């Protein structure tokens, strides 16, 4: 009821879509990151043993938890109505997470390899579906009956395409520059749209 | 309004739609292209991706939809089988995201030579396979009902049925004498949909 904690590991992970669909509804967390060499002992008291996961505590100390990130944020963009505000617009929604998580799969490609690994597979996807996804996720972003992803209000669609191109230029800073007019032009509106969530990446860097 | 189901692989991305479609009693028509039709089909698919939904009223215009999960989750939402409260709805998002790591694992071993595919099957059949059956598992029992969330057809029903079909792909035998909420989800959800019962079945 009361009380929400975030429990997470990877400082820019899949935890990302959970904390800013909380921010963009003005609701309250609390961040509790676990450490490499604390894991080992706290993962038996984490429901499923995986990371992130969220934990719920009312006025009476009844501990409820949730699992599974993009299930626990399409369920709290839900509760504020971040998921669309017609069936056709929940699908639209949808259609952006899905291409975003194709687009998260490749970067995740990457992710905790060796020096020498982790620079032949950047190259490899830079020069493969990273280039074609963002023109997939261009395209939506055009067809939109607004200046957001999903119509003229923020919706998860949005948050988890802030998340995603932040790890995309991670693998390179100029990968974007001069390219995908419609990715900036919608980070640019978004921020507009949503001062708290403006707010949130601003003091975030 | 006609549906029209464009996919490659006979058991792909697009069983969720299928099923989905099936258990709500929408017809279809299934459009199945080839490997070497393929380059001159593309071009004309938005995003040049498949499986994708064509779909055609009663006066020709053409609307597409992209995304297979995206796509039967509309159509699951349209008739009612995403929860029928919020807190449902997250359980059933809670089982598809599962479902969904399964899914991602059995995909390693997909369209690669016979040895390597049998590396990779080796590596996550001693990994992550049983670790999220385990998981599933332990969702299955939290349910209120009898299938995977309350005790009517939804959406985390479906896919549930198809990633456990990828597994026995992997090996017919993984699942023999374990698991044995997964083994009775099938067996009360057969019960509780005769039309995917019928598909299942006929399909075999
Ligand atoms: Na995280
Ligand atoms: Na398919």
């Amino acid at each position: 009821g009361d009380h929400i904690k975030v429990i997470y590991f990877n400082g820019r992970g899949r935890a990302e879509s959970i904390r800013m669909t909380l921010v963009a509804a003005g609701v309250n967390y609390e961040d509790e990151r676990i450490s490499f060499q604390d894991w080992p002992k706290i993962k038996p008291t984490i429901p499923g043993g995986r990371l992130p996961a969220v934990k719920i505590t009312d006025n009476h100390g009844h501990v409820k938890w949730m699992l599974e990130s993009l299930a626990i944020a399409r369920y709290m963009a839900k509760k504020h109505h971040m998921m669309g505000e017609t069936d056709e617009e929940y699908y639209n929604v949808e259609k952006l997470i899905g291409q975003v998580e194709d687009l998260e799969h490749e970067y995740h490609k990457t992710l905790m390899k060796p020096e020498e690994e982790k620079q032949k597979i950047t190259k490899e996807i830079l020069n493969g579906k990273v280039p074609v996804l963002l023109d997939i996720i261009c395209e939506s972003l055009k067809a939109s009956t607004g200046k957001l992803a999903v119509g003229d209000k923020v919706t998860l669609a949005d948050l988890v395409l802030i998340a995603v191109i932040d790890h995309v230029t991670d693998l390179d800073k100029e990968f974007l520059t001069g390219k995908y007019p419609e990715i900036h032009k919608h980070r640019e509106n978004l921020l507009a749209s949503s001062p708290r969530l403006a707010k949130y990446l601003s003091d975030r860097a």
